[PDB]
């Protein structure tokens, strides 16, 4: 270990080294050419080979910081490509990397990718695989300056293992896209998921943080020791807090500490993690973050037993607050791996508002003790939600779901702009596809997972192009009752009905070859704009509506000579729908 880039090296390979070398190359210097950023990852590729072979040699005992940071520092132009970043290498060792960090551009002015043709995309990968899957991962890239090099390493290779199973298909369009789609929206859920909680770090501190990842990994690891969890939600803490801020060589090294140590006492924290150990270095923590639930001792006693009935609660209790508050969660969260964590911290709080009321009276012990009482509510709120939720998707598919949604939101907000409410509503839609395919036992924990994300990015959305108050009050609020708050909004009794437009309404005989998500994105739009003119309406006014003009298209798609029909059948329609709503 007198050399570093022959130990990464080593341990990473080649192939994976070239690879990170790229990805962290592109995350900083976002601007350069890709030829330019090839002619670093094979220089600092034969540089690292060079101390493979004599670990002694030139260089070969600085620190990756100083020969990555010096390696920025040689780009001839850097200051006209990049002018104040280019300050950065005029200052030392620890300052100089900080310096970077912070010119580090997160969400660039670069165009979006668009998506080629899957006929040019596989005579690409054939011609010349390597340079094409390396010139598109310099694109994400650089495109995701804060996204894990490692992970996004992982996605790079699914990608790969799809132009592969694809490219040699009879129908390699109906093989490729459906991948090519469910990746980037894996991609794109896994960046929101990271940015989210490098946000609730910030905004909430790590108390609050330190309280989520408790009720995580409880349920997690039913069997690890709570001295074991708090070891783990420290270092956990640690690690996210440093990854947050940006740096991937010291992110890199905490994560593989972690995951080294987990591994260790394997035995000591969950039965379930054998596979994820044997795996290399560079997959190993990642696997681990993903890993499944352990089995629970099932010989667990009751909560109320150390938490409701014996005394010296309060004693306990007022010795430690944190730590016996984080007792609980611990013991509450492994018992309930059906819960999500957002309810356990709920549970946690109402405990913790408890013991702060009866731990100050006269009979403490007969003023809390109801309290598992006060929980039976907050469980039921988010399962009944689910079940109602769920049996409705199971009756009506996604789309004609998604259209229900459509119509009760914007009847909530209407105020907000016709575009986010659709995108909105084919979000949540989904959410509901993905969930509630599963049993009663992995919903509650299914839906925060992807609820959290979208009501995130709608609340970042609406920090910018700011429309209601309400919408505010829920965004601003503390992430716990963040859902329930949005749950809570009303039809707004306040709104003013937006007045007609017939073009609003015009519709044409495109709409007869528009795909499958182009004629729904027209319908639905549609449908939006439709509650916004006429919010009082009932869901049988605009299910009468909403037949009539289903009908409309099948005898005007499906009629000889379209434009005529659209035009004619469309004004009696209109007409029509105008006074059967009047
Ligand atoms: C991720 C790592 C490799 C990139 C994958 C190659 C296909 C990219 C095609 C560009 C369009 C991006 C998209 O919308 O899917
Ligand atoms: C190791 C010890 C770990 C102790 C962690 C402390 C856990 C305290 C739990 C208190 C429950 C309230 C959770 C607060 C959630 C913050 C918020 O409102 O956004
Ligand atoms: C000249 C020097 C150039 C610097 C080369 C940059 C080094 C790449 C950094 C590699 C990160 C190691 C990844 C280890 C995987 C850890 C994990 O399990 O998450
Ligand atoms: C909660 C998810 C389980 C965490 C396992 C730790 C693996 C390290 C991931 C680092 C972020
Ligand atoms: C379950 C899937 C439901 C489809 C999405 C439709 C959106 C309305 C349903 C919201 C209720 C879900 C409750 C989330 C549980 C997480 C929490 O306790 O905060
Ligand atoms: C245009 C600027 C962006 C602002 C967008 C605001 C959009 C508001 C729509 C409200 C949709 C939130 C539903 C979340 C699920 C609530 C759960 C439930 O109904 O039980
Ligand atoms: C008072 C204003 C009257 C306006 C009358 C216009 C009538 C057209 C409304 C558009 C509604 C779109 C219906 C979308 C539902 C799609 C149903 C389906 O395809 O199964």
């Amino acid at each position: 270990h007198k050399s570093e880039v022959a130990h990464r090296f080593k341990d990473l390979g080649e192939e994976n080294f070239k690879a990170l070398v790229l990805i962290a190359f592109a995350q900083y210097l976002q601007q350069c050419p890709f030829e330019d950023h090839v002619k670093l990852v094979n220089e600092v590729t034969e540089f690292a080979k060079t101390c493979v072979a004599d670990e002694s040699a030139e260089n070969c005992d600085k620190s990756l910081h100083t020969l990555f940071g010096d390696k920025l520092c040689t780009v001839a132009t850097l200051r006209e490509t990049y002018g104040e970043m280019a300050d950065c290498c005029a200052k030392q060792e620890p300052e100089r990397n900080e310096c970077f960090l912070q010119h580090k551009d997160d969400n660039p002015n670069l165009p979006r990718l668009v998506r080629p043709e899957v006929d040019v995309m596989c005579t690409a990968f054939h011609d010349n695989e390597e340079t094409f899957l390396k010139k598109y991962l310099y694109e994400i890239a650089r495109r995701h300056p804060y996204f894990y090099a490692p992970e996004l390493l992982f996605f790079a290779k699914r990608y790969k293992a799809a132009f592969t199973e694809c490219c040699q298909a009879a129908d390699k369009a109906a093989c490729l896209l459906p991948k090519l789609d469910e990746l980037r929206d894996e991609g794109k859920a896994s960046s929101a998921k990271q940015r989210l909680k490098c946000a609730s770090l910030q905004k909430f501190g790590e108390r609050a943080f330190k309280a989520w990842a408790v009720a995580r990994l409880s349920q997690r690891f039913p069997k690890a020791e709570f001295a074991e969890v708090s070891k783990l939600v420290t270092d956990l803490t640690k690690v996210h807090t440093e990854c947050c801020h940006g740096d991937l060589l010291e992110c890199a090294d905490d994560r593989a500490d972690l995951a080294k140590y987990i591994c260790e006492n394997q035995d000591s924290i969950s039965s379930k993690l054998k596979e994820c150990c044997e795996k290399p270095l560079l997959e190993k923590s990642h696997c681990i973050a993903e890993v499944e639930n352990d089995e629970m001792p099932a010989d667990l006693p009751s909560l109320a037993a150390d938490f409701v009935e014996s005394k010296d609660v309060c004693k306990n209790y007022a010795e430690a607050k944190d730590v016996f508050l984080g007792m609980f969660l611990y013991e509450y969260a492994r018992r309930h791996p059906d819960y999500s964590v957002v309810l356990l911290l709920r549970l946690a709080k109402t405990y913790e508002t408890t013991l702060e009321k009866c731990c100050a009276a006269a009979d403490p012990h007969e003023c809390y003790a109801k309290v598992f009482d006060e929980f039976k509510p907050l469980v039921e709120e988010p399962q009944n939600l689910i079940k109602q939720n769920c049996e409705l998707f199971e009756q009506l598919g996604e789309y004609k779901f998604q259209n229900a949604l459509l119509v009760r939101y914007t009847k909530k907000v209407p105020q907000v702009s016709t575009p986010t409410l659709v995108e909105v509503s084919r979000n949540l839609g989904k959410v509901g596809s993905k969930c509630c395919k599963h049993p009663e036992a992995k919903r509650m924990p299914c839906a925060e997972d992807y609820l959290s994300v979208v009501l995130n990015q709608l609340c970042v959305l609406h920090e910018k192009t700011p429309v209601s108050d309400r919408v505010t009050k829920c965004c601003t609020e503390s992430l716990v009752n963040r859902r329930p708050c949005f749950s809570a909004l009303e039809v707004d009794e306040t709104y003013v009905p937006k007045e007609f437009n017939a073009e609003t309404f015009t519709f044409h005989a495109d709409i007869c070859t528009l795909s499958e998500k182009e004629r729904q994105i027209k319908k639905q739009t549609a449908l939006v704009e439709l509650v916004k003119h006429k919010p009082k309406a009932t869901k049988e006014q605009l299910k009468a509506v909403m037949d009539d003009f289903a009908a409309f298209v099948e005898k005007c798609c499906k009629a000889d000579d379209k434009e005529t029909c659209f035009a004619e059948e469309g004004k009696k329609l209109v007409a029509a729908s105008q006074a059967a709503l009047g």
